[PDB]
């Protein structure tokens, strides 16, 4: 009863203007994690109205309320992989339109594929991994191990379940081509967020971005959706330091969670989810430097306007460096005990 009272406003209110969210609400320096979480599904309608998707595509509007309440309500709360940031990495979908004129590069129903699968990309994670799914035997690797890319696989096929319930397919009057289109668009932008497949690609990306965008190359465009779609699901780096502060906590409690659990089982964890061994800073310069630098340099590269989101993840990186000897103890821990040593 609660999704319904939420979706007759969302239905009957009206949709409204993004600029009455924020004021800064359309800037790279705006933090989406500010909005509080009962404002997000409106937030959702109010930025698929800017960009004009749906009177583009003639969503129906009880249809797409439905849709959005379902994404929302598919995902679960572990600390990281929640709603709040399939709605921030969204925003930041949302973000690279408004500011980088994505339509020079991609197709209308590229962009639109690419928002939705934002949205949709980490639906019902329980906080484990893929390696996780396959060494506790889940029934998610029963599904999917034999093709990699475990929980992403999941995402999308919990897309799929969501636009197959009667009131929540927001692409049912499309044509057949056009329809299979988005749902192949779905899949290929979903699977992309599978940082091993980020990683496979890389070499292809810089390659694309050394000779040249060609917008004539559907190799290229398949090439960009997947580097905007890492570049939206990494995009907490781009924000101010208090933001990705905030998200390493968050990360590394979903992490030594995980680790407890494979502890529990008789397996050593990964380093980075042993809450024994991880070195924070240590680990979060390694992942910025190695992974999160690189992903923005190639987005400066092919849009010179990002240029101030790789120089934000480089001073964040910076900014590591700069706190890593508070995580030595120095003097006495302030109870003046020395009580944690046994
Ligand atoms: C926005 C953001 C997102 C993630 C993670 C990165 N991911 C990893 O696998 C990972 C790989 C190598 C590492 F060194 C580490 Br640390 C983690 C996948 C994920 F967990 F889904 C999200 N991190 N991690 C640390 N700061 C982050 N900021
Ligand atoms: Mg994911
Ligand atoms: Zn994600």
């Amino acid at each position: 009863s609660a999704m319904d009272d939420e979706y007759t406003k969302l239905l009957h209110d009206g949709i409204q203007p993004v600029a009455a969210i924020d004021s800064n609400f359309a800037s790279f320096t705006y933090t989406p994690r500010s909005l509080p979480e009962d404002d997000t599904s409106m937030a959702i309608l109010s930025m698929l109205q800017d960009m004009n998707f749906i009177n583009n595509y003639k969503i129906d509007c009880p249809t797409l309320a439905r849709f959005c309440l379902m994404v929302k309500k598919g995902y679960r709360d572990p600390p990281y992989h929640n709603w709040m940031h399939a709605f921030s990495v969204s925003h930041f979908c949302y973000l690279l339109y408004k500011n980088l004129e994505l339509t020079n590069y991609l197709e209308d129903i590229e962009i639109f594929a690419l928002f939705i699968s934002c949205m949709c990309h980490d639906l019902d994670h329980r906080g484990t991994n893929n390696s996780f799914q396959v060494a506790s035997k889940s029934v998610l690797a029963a599904l999917y191990s034999s093709e990699g890319s475990v929980m992403e696989r999941h995402h999308f096929a919990q897309a799929i379940a969501i636009l197959n319930t009667h009131g929540c397919n927001i692409f049912d009057h499309f044509s057949r081509k056009d329809y299979q289109r988005m749902l192949d668009l779905m899949r290929d932008i979903i699977l992309a967020t599978d940082l091993a497949h980020h990683l496979r690609i890389f070499k292809d990306l810089q390659k694309m971005a050394e000779v040249g965008y060609d917008r004539n190359n559907k190799q290229h465009h398949r090439l960009l959706l997947c580097l905007l779609m890492t570049s939206c699901d990494l995009s907490d780096q781009t924000k101010g330091w208090k933001t990705t502060r905030k998200i390493a906590e968050l990360i590394y409690k979903e992490f030594f969670s995980q680790g407890d659990l494979e502890k529990a089982m008789g397996n050593r964890p990964m380093e980075m989810m042993d809450r024994e061994k991880a070195y924070i800073p240590e680990l979060q310069i390694s992942f910025m430097e190695h992974i999160a630098m690189p992903i923005y340099k190639l987005l400066q590269d092919l849009f010179p306007k990002a240029a101030e989101l790789y120089e934000r993840v480089a001073s964040n990186r910076e900014h590591w460096t700069k706190v890593s000897h508070k995580f030595t103890i120095r003097g006495l821990p302030s109870n003046n005990s020395l009580d944690f040593l046994d």
